[PDB]
């Protein structure tokens, strides 16, 4: 079986993406965030305290058939911005694009940090990262991918995000129509739990590519590009004017510059990020100083191709018994 799905971003800034769920019995859809750097599906529900609910549609377990509490397991997550969130687990049946898992952990939120509150167009995180990093307690739950493996058609799915545009999350296909040229493929490492890769260096608009091995995830949850120092600094010391701002906290550029592309490698294959999508706009409203789309991880400690990347290629997530990932240019 395979299922399809459009997801589509939440603002002019393609800050975060959204993606229509069927969660239970009769269904109850909800627009969850897909997120491949986490592994836990969770969700505002009925029982997340009533401050904290600000617009967002909210799963009512107790409206669904299907539903059924997951006596004494708990789950609490923290993001590495700082995120949290909280609270009991239930199992249902979840459908994403036609494909239906039954029995998949819905995480209801008991309690869910003010980054989350303040998103009313979030309802909820599926994680797409290896089931290692759930945070159910005692019994470890599955993702949706893991529980869906068995009846895909390939273990895969693929994230074709697009630019202030709606894109596709496939599940267990290729559409050799989303890309041109080939998919070159390479190894991850499950061994924190990530879909994690090496890429082979880097250049700057039309400069000379470097030759290194950038260490990092692929997090389809993450807006931005966070690279080591050194790339950062060489990206943008070719935009006049750029500068790391502390009070801003990050690198923040003239909003009348205009912005040189980015280029990563993976094996002998290039990726190139158009400038547009560097730029985040204003730091402000009004605000003659714009936000840069490409920042340091040095606070971080690990490297992070989020959305910025993402979204200038096609990516396959292949679940196989070795797990690989994909690129290619659309
Ligand atoms: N989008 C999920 C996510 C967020 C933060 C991290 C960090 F900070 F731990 F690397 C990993 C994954």
């Amino acid at each position: 079986s395979t299922g399809s799905a459009t997801t589509t971003p939440i603002d002019s800034l393609d800050d975060a993406y959204i993606t229509p769920v069927q969660i239970g019995t009769p269904a109850q859809t909800l627009n969850l965030d897909f997120d491949t750097g986490s592994s836990d599906l969770w969700v505002f529900s009925s029982e997340t305290t009533a401050s904290e609910v600000d617009g967002q549609t909210i799963y009512t377990p107790s409206k669904s058939t299907t539903a059924k509490l997951l006596s004494g397991a708990t789950w609490s997550i923290s993001y590495g911005d700082g995120s949290s969130s909280s609270g009991d687990v239930y199992t249902d049946t979840v459908s994403v694009g036609g494909l239906t898992v039954t029995g998949q952990a819905v995480e209801s939120a008991k309690k869910v940090s003010s980054s989350f509150t303040e998103d009313s167009t979030i309802d909820g995180l599926l994680g797409l990262a290896f089931s290692t990093l759930n945070t159910v307690s005692p019994t470890q739950q599955k993702t949706f991918f893991d529980n869906a493996k068995a009846s895909l058609d390939s273990p895969v799915f693929t994230a074709d995000l697009g630019y202030h545009a709606p894109g596709t999350y496939n599940f267990g296909f290729i559409d050799t129509t989303a890309y041109t040229g080939s998919i070159t493929y390479t190894a991850v490492s499950t061994k924190q739990g990530f879909w994690e890769w090496t890429s082979t260096g880097y250049a700057v608009g039309s400069g000379t590519f470097k030759s290194t091995s950038i260490d990092g995830i692929a997090d389809t949850g993450t807006t931005l590009l966070y690279l080591p120092a050194t790339v950062v600094s060489a990206y943008w010391a070719q935009v006049s004017g750029a500068k790391s701002s502390s009070s801003v906290g990050g690198y923040v550029f003239p909003c009348s510059a205009t912005l040189p592309s980015f280029t990563f490698g993976v094996g002998s294959a290039r990726i190139v990020i158009p400038g547009d999508y560097i730029d985040f706009g204003p730091i402000s409203t009004g605000s003659s100083s714009c936000f840069g789309g490409i920042q340091s991880s040095a606070g971080i400690g690990i490297n992070i191709f989020g959305d910025v990347a993402l979204k200038a290629a096609f990516v396959v997530f292949n679940g196989a018994t070795t797990p690989t990932l994909g690129f290619a240019s659309k």
